[PDB]
RNA sequence: GGGUAGGUGGUAAGAACCUCAGAUCCGGAGAUUUCCGAAUGGAGCAAUCCGGUAGUUGGAAACAGCUAUCAUUAAUUGAUGAAUAAAUAGUCAAUUAAAGCAAUACGUGGUGAAGUGAAACAUCUCAGUAGCCACAGGAAAAGAAAACGAAUGUGAUUCCGUGUGUAGUGGCGAGCGAAAGCGGAACAGGCCAAACUUAUCAUUAGAUAGGGGUUGUAGGGCUUGCAAUGUGGACUUGAAAACGAUAGAAGAAGCUGUUGGAAAGCAGCGCGCAAAAGGGUGAUAGCCCCGUAUUUGAAAUUGUUUUCAUACCUAGCGAGAUCCCUGAGUAGCUCGGAAAACGUUAUUUUGAGUGAAUCUGCCCAGACCAUUGGGUAAGCCUAAAUACUAAUUAGUGACCGAUAGCGAAACAGUACCGUGAGGGAAAGGUGAAAAGAACCCAGAGAUGGGAGUGAAAUAGAUUCUGAAACCAUAUGCCUACAACGUGUCAGAGCACAUUAAUGUGUGAUGGCGUGCGUUUUGAAGUAUGAGCCGGCGAGUUAUGAUAGCAAGCGUUAGUUAACCA
RNA sequence: UUGUGGUAGACGAGCGUUGUAUUGGAGUUGAAGUCAAAGCGUGAGCAUUGGUGGAUCCAAUACAAGUGAGAAUGCCGGCAUGAGUAACGCUUGGGAGUGAGAAUCUCCCAAACCGAUUGACUAAGGUUUCCUGGACCAGGGUCGUCCUUCCAGGGUUAGUCUGGACCUAAGCUGAGGCUGAAAAGCGUAGGCGAUGGACAACAGGUUAAUAUUCCUGUACUUACAGUUAGACUGAUGGAGUG
RNA sequence: AAAUCCAGGUACGGGUGAAGACACCCGUUAGGCGCAACGGGACGGAAAGACCCCGUGAAGCUUUACUGUAGCUUAAUAUUG
């Protein structure tokens, strides 16, 4: 399975942004990146191009989007625990459904 | 089958979809596989053209779709059948194999030079090398003594060390160079012909299909008995098990502060280890991530080994007879060549000719004869150790790091050159992240100057660092009566202030002064080589000999080579 | 105390580069590289500081070398000198327009050369160079708003034309077969092979680009089937013509 | 653009010198730098002299040079009575 999936809450443990909590919107496995909303906001200088029906307007000024972040800098956020902390996860397989599930190793919380 | 939550191959954003009834992706097994190409229906200027036959569907037929088949050679079988009665030649049909390619590499065989060395050259060497051709194989070749060879001897072949640069062979010159023996790697021996016998062929068999036999301290057959039902194979089918190969699963351990754009660096306090190999993460991470040690797992295909059964092959010691068999245009011999270390010679081989004997036999022990001894030619097959790497997996390097390393880090045998065979380059790096510069000004625009992002824009796509030759700008000094290898020793004036040093920059003027390498008796040279700058560019390696120096071991010393772990 | 010129040459002692092995050390508070400066050594050489640079490097003792560049009419790359020099490879003037910019582009009027040709149709070859619009990185021996250059789109219509589905010449290939150490060479029957033979379409119009091909008009030729009438049909071979 | 180019700030007379000097010795002359000319010199440039000699170099050709050989011719022998 994968450490980070599309949807789970995640934070950053290194870089300029420390303790930045967000939701992963999309995961690129090949480049080992991850787009997390609200973090790594870059502002491309949007030019103007008019060669299509939609390009006839293409209103783009100082649009702030999302920059991808290396998957190593991401860490899963705990929610079930009363005192939330950042830890590592296991890949135990519960015989109830025989499906692999991530479980933290500093607690007993699933996913 | 594995495995998930993403995917629609790269320069690549966007549009539109797919995907949790399990996608994309990885592995095993299959399906489809246009045309040329061995190309094989016929042709042909390769990727084109023109068909025949037998079916089936439309048409009223020509015709047009949709299928299968149609080359040559060799072997077997059957039919037909000339000159010419029979019979062959030939013709036709059916079945089974062969064609070709590549691994710039190993094997075998045929053919086979020259440059060169001998300080010339012809014998010789180079060299049975290059090249040309044929046939393979996963290896090939060789192979079970008519042997070595001098002994109370060894007992297929192959490969390694030594014997040794020894015996020898050489216009006895240049050179060439074994076979024994010894030490090792591996080890395996089997099977036909003939006798004799069985059955069948107008049985003129001298032929076909079986039993019997495979030799040297001779064997086998003929007749007559005892003991045997086993052990082992280079061996067929099956069944079972184990070890693997082709995807994978799990897989421990860290926070705080400081410089910094960013920590993983540094410091403090800890923790894990059968994991401190490696890669990435904004610098240099055992504990951030992927992994690694370790424990594991295969539906399907495939490899090795073992066990059981089952085919096939596989068996001893006597007696008598005195009879038969033991590989012929063969061994020898003569005339020309060759192979072996040998430049032809005892041994091996053959183009021409001739030509034997049959265990009281034949061959051999470097001419030859006799004695002694060794071995059984003229028939076949044979695993292992041995040779090599185009390719698949893992990994290593006192190997290279864009003039190096493969010619080719990029889309390189490309661009390009030549009718053709053939010849054959150069070229890598933005930033952590494109956040790739919106906007303003000048300009026709590219572009430039600001702004903005960024730690850095003198990192801006001309994109890591940026040397010299070369071209321009400028502070300071000097230079327009001056004979100059352009420098050196003295020396005013001018202008500054340093790796603080009897300082530095320029140099009115005085004295002296014909470059650097090469090759020469002798070069400023009217001898030669270099336009300048930068990179590259020429005493090595392997095997032996001698001598110097040093160390280890020593007076029945010293030291191993191959090979094994 | 005696000495210390020196080529060929002999001998001895050292420096420097890259990497490896052992120790220690420095580095985003800035390493290598790289530039400058008024330093230290007997020599190869070695430091200090500052600028640039952005991640490795240094000292000691040993070991191994693709280990030292000024010359080879040396190889490769760059840049000078000659020198803004020779040369720019046969064809004039003006008006109007476009354009930011015009001797060179567009149009018009002349002018000058070709006129058995610089005119027109095609074979061979070339392979999109053809037409339209746009552009002025590069190429054009100047310039360029323009080009046979570049970009985007488009363009080649056959029963009668040129060649196959027809035929042969030189020649090539060639089952069998002959010859030859091998590869192969020769060659019969067959099969290819035009530059030749046989075979039915002419006139005009149309698009920016095609036209005996598209369109209009008028024709012709060869096959197959049905039908009417007549006739016995007569080749893979013989003969004539070709 | 081009061949060329050791660095140049590149006079003349007599002498000297590797024997014919822009550079040496002794004298004479000459302000700095171009442009257009013409070729005296720079033993000018282009071509590692083709002439000559040397090399125990190469190649072509010749012959009663040497050693061989294709082909031609003669004999023995086998096919061969
Ligand atoms: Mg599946
Ligand atoms: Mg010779
Ligand atoms: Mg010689
Ligand atoms: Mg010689
Ligand atoms: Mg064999
Ligand atoms: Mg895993
Ligand atoms: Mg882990
Ligand atoms: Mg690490
Ligand atoms: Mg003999
Ligand atoms: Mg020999
Ligand atoms: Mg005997
Ligand atoms: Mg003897
Ligand atoms: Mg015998
Ligand atoms: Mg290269
Ligand atoms: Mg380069
Ligand atoms: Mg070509
Ligand atoms: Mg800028
Ligand atoms: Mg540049
Ligand atoms: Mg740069
Ligand atoms: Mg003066
Ligand atoms: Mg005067
Ligand atoms: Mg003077
Ligand atoms: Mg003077
Ligand atoms: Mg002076
Ligand atoms: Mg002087
Ligand atoms: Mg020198
Ligand atoms: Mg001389
Ligand atoms: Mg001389
Ligand atoms: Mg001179
Ligand atoms: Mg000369
Ligand atoms: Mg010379
Ligand atoms: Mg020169
Ligand atoms: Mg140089
Ligand atoms: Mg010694
Ligand atoms: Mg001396
Ligand atoms: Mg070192
Ligand atoms: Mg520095
Ligand atoms: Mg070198
Ligand atoms: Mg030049
Ligand atoms: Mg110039
Ligand atoms: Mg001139
Ligand atoms: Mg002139
Ligand atoms: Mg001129
Ligand atoms: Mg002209
Ligand atoms: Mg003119
Ligand atoms: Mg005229
Ligand atoms: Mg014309
Ligand atoms: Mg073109
Ligand atoms: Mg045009
Ligand atoms: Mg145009
Ligand atoms: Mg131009
Ligand atoms: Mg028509
Ligand atoms: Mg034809
Ligand atoms: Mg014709
Ligand atoms: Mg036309
Ligand atoms: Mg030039
Ligand atoms: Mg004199
Ligand atoms: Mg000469
Ligand atoms: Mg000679
Ligand atoms: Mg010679
Ligand atoms: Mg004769």
């Amino acid at each position: 399975m994968q450490r980070i999936k599309k949807g789970d809450k995640v934070v950053v443990i290194t870089g300029k942004n420390k303790g930045g909590s967000g939701i992963v919107l999309k995961i690129m496995p090949a480049r080992q990146q991850a787009i997390v909303e609200g973090l790594n906001k870059v502002t491309r200088h949007k030019k103007k191009d008019q060669t299509t029906k939609r390009a006839a307007k293409q209103s783009t000024g100082k649009v702030q989007q999302e920059a991808p972040i290396f998957l190593s800098k991401l860490a899963l956020f705990d929610q079930k625990a009363k005192q939330q902390t950042i830890g590592k996860i296991k890949y135990v397989m519960d015989p109830k459904t025989n499906k692999k599930t991530r479980v933290f190793k500093k607690s007993n919380n699933t996913l």
